[PDB]
């Protein structure tokens, strides 16, 4: 009886939480079928009609997994990248996939609002607790991301693109080993449409893909960074897929990456994800979920991954 109206999903979500227990079916039946930009005026609308914070609400009325994905979806995009990124960096460890996976995949733009906000959220500078928290050439990497300086044109200098190609090949040809700051240089410099042009004109001149090349010459967290850079510049759903896979498959589960993977994608490209995923593993990523997940948990995720395939 009327379209989209926060305060009535106001209402809805506040009786919920009402009475003894909680009605966790209702939550989702409400925030899983609204934008994150609908989610935001609820929590507006909800402090208006009822005079209480929906967030600190909702994390004391939930717990667990399922709580991580409400809160999850429950915050501003940018926002969410900068705790992710946070969490990823508090504590003894630190979670360089985490790291890695919203480097290389958020556009130089969204990384410079991430490292403001980042700043205005925590006092300190992200690439100062990048530098803190990691070393070597992987820190290298992630200091030259974190920037969000890389080339934002589409211009191709067909030169420097040949000669790109040959610097990458030639730094797994050298003896004392790999000339591991060339393909720091290039991937975390070049525009896409360069990069890209790069990549063919590598496999022309070495007969073997950039990707096969990286696993090959390099390693650890180093490696991980570029072949994420690599994938996300040429098909980003495919990448996402993959993080998916890794984080369900083989005794367990990594919520934390399954989780954000599913939040922050849901509405940018989760149908390609999802057909990306069962090209690459035969299965729908619906049915991994399903099988890897319980409970309202399980019932939120399979939501945000939209349907089976
Ligand atoms: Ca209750
Ligand atoms: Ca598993």
């Amino acid at each position: 009886a009327s379209g989209f109206n926060a305060a009535e999903d106001a209402q809805t979500l506040r009786k919920a939480m009402k009475g003894l227990g909680t009605d966790e079916d209702a939550i989702i039946n409400v925030l899983a079928y609204r934008s994150t930009a609908q989610r935001q005026e609820i929590r507006t609308a909800y402090k208006t009609t009822i005079g209480r914070d929906l967030m600190d609400d909702l994390k004391s009325e939930l717990s667990g997994n399922f709580e991580q994905v409400i809160l999850g979806m429950m915050t501003p995009t940018v926002l969410y990248d900068v705790q992710e990124l946070r969490k990823a960096m508090k504590g003894a460890g630190t979670d360089e996939g985490c790291l890695i996976e919203i480097l290389a995949s958020r556009t130089p733009e969204e990384i410079r609002r991430i490292n403001q906000t980042y700043q205005l959220q925590y006092g300190r500078s992200l690439e100062d607790d990048i530098r803190s928290d990691t070393s070597f050439m992987f820190q290298r990497v992630l200091v030259s991301l974190s920037a969000g300086g890389r080339d934002e044109s589409n211009y191709l200098d067909d030169a420097l693109m040949r000669q790109d190609a040959q610097d990458l090949y030639e730094a797994g040809e050298k003896k004392w080993g790999t000339d591991e700051v060339k393909f720091l240089t290039v991937l975390c410099s070049r525009n896409r449409n360069h990069l890209l042009h790069v990549f063919d004109e590598y496999k022309r001149i070495a007969q073997k893909d950039i990707e096969q090349s990286i696993k090959s010459e390099t390693s650890g967290s180093f490696e991980d960074a570029l072949l994420a850079i690599v994938k996300c510049m040429r098909n980003k759903s495919a990448y996402f897929a993959e993080r998916l896979y890794k984080s369900m498959k083989g005794l367990g589960t990594d919520d934390d990456t399954l989780i954000r993977v599913m939040v922050s994608r849901a509405e940018i490209d989760m149908l390609d994800i999802r057909a990306n995923f069962k090209r690459l593993y035969g299965k729908s990523l619906y049915s991994f979920i399903k099988g890897d997940t319980s409970g309202d948990y399980r019932k939120v995720l399979l939501i945000l991954c939209g349907g089976d395939d």
